[PDB]
């Protein structure tokens, strides 16, 4: 969403660890959203990994995946990383980003199953150009921190355009950290370390649901270098538990 | 399906005396291990454990209208503190707000309610002693191999109940994620007991970690609210000791 506010008291947190980067959060209650860059937060980047919620879902829903059970088996050749190597089920691949596993699932799926899906989703600029299989690694798909959250407030409410259940499913392999007083639902991604003047995307995406209130959150960073990864974590949190939502 | 004896597991009890029965199976209920084969099957009141199945039964009948719905609190004084706000379904069951599901029972009704044990094998299904106690102080009983029982079923979405309103109340019962493993459970706590007829405390749940999964049932003699924090210490020492952690 209903409004979005510039908060400058949270670049801070950026400016603290040399960080060019934006932090979204909107309030659910109240439809009101605060960033520390009005302008980043409307720039649009590659999703990379944070599309495994998008691609879970639109998987589930073609059938390509057939429920939350299934075991996706690893064919013992080698992988871009040894977390991946390794039978997974549908969380377990969300959770270490398997790409292998999602690339096969977004062949199956399909350029004109997944270029409906995009359309009924409003997702970022619904670009899947450059491969079936890397639109959303090195390819033309791009989206803004306030996408992410509108299209992460449509998932918690079941509003897409799929099955509650299917919904359920791929929420229910989102959690992250489950406290007494709140639970973390949240989607890393990372697009790699760019090129020279040009360099990658980190991105922190979820929601936080704290006694009956409900805060959708996204982050994104410019990444040069593996190391910096873990501030696309540090920095949201140090935010959200400024603002008394731990 | 058989249950196992697994006398290793004693030491964790014995340390700290205390007279109770961990139940561990892994991928199904077909072979459960355990320290005691008799306290295994024996059939305790299941006081908050049960929230669980009433949590179904009540998005099942409607009277839960939608996993979205707040239980909002009247705003007159209720046993704890931690029970006077507007609660979410999950947050009722993690505080284990005893007037929400109260209320629930009440509309749920006796007879869907034991419909509703029927389908689900509830222990034995006697929900004789007042709609919204029967399971605080009434004659519900339930054994510790019966509660991994039924968390299998509903793992498996194989309850008498949609899908989606399982996937709903395991989404209210996550209590640990960490990228390894994800930890599904409820706890409960009956009391401490009359003279000489101690009360029960539970902890019931599941562990979701690489492929496999692994269910998990704990009660224990209670006399003393101090003696509380053993119902997880217990259990959660010897998953990790078995390298489930
Ligand atoms: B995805 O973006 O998510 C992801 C993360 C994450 O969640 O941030 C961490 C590690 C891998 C992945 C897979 C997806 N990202 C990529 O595929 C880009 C690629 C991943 C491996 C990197 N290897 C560094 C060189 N040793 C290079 C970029
Ligand atoms: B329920 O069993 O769950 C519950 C727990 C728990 O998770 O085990 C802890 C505290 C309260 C509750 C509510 C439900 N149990 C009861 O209502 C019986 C009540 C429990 C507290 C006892 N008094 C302890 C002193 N602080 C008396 C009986
Ligand atoms: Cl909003
Ligand atoms: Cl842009
Ligand atoms: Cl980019
Ligand atoms: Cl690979
Ligand atoms: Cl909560
Ligand atoms: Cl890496
Ligand atoms: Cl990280
Ligand atoms: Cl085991
Ligand atoms: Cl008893
Ligand atoms: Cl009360
Ligand atoms: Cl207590
Ligand atoms: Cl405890």
């Amino acid at each position: 969403m209903g409004s979005i506010t510039e908060n400058t008291s949270w670049n801070k947190e950026f400016s603290a660890e040399a960080v060019n980067g934006v932090f979204v959060l909107c309030k659910s209650s109240s439809k009101s959203c605060a960033t520390n860059d009005l302008a980043r937060a409307s720039k649009e980047y590659l999703p990379a990994s944070t599309f495994k919620i998008p691609n879970a879902i639109i998987g589930l829903e073609t059938g390509v995946i057939k429920n939350e059970h299934q075991v996706f088996k690893w064919d013992g050749k080698p992988r871009a990383m040894k977390q991946w190597e390794r039978d997974l089920t549908l969380r377990g691949a969300i959770q270490v980003s398997a790409v292998p596993v999602f690339q096969q699932i977004a062949r199956e799926v399909g350029e004109v199953r997944m270029q409906k899906y995009l359309k009924k989703f409003s997702y970022g600029n619904q670009n899947i150009s450059g491969g079936i299989d890397k639109f959303w690694l090195e390819g033309q798909l791009r989206i803004s921190a306030v996408n992410q959250v509108e299209f992460l407030e449509s998932l918690y409410l079941n509003k897409l355009s799929a099955s509650k259940e299917n919904q359920l499913i791929v929420k229910e392999a989102l959690v992250t950290e489950a406290a007494p007083e709140y639970l973390v639902h949240s989607k890393t991604g990372f697009s790699g370390v760019g090129t020279e003047s040009n360099p990658g995307v980190a991105w922190w995406v979820g929601w936080v649901e704290k006694e009956t209130e409900v805060y959708f959150f996204a982050f994104n960073m410019d990444i040069d270098n593996e190391s910096k990864l873990p501030l696309r974590k540090s920095i949201p949190t140090k935010i959200m538990e400024s603002e008394g939502i731990i």
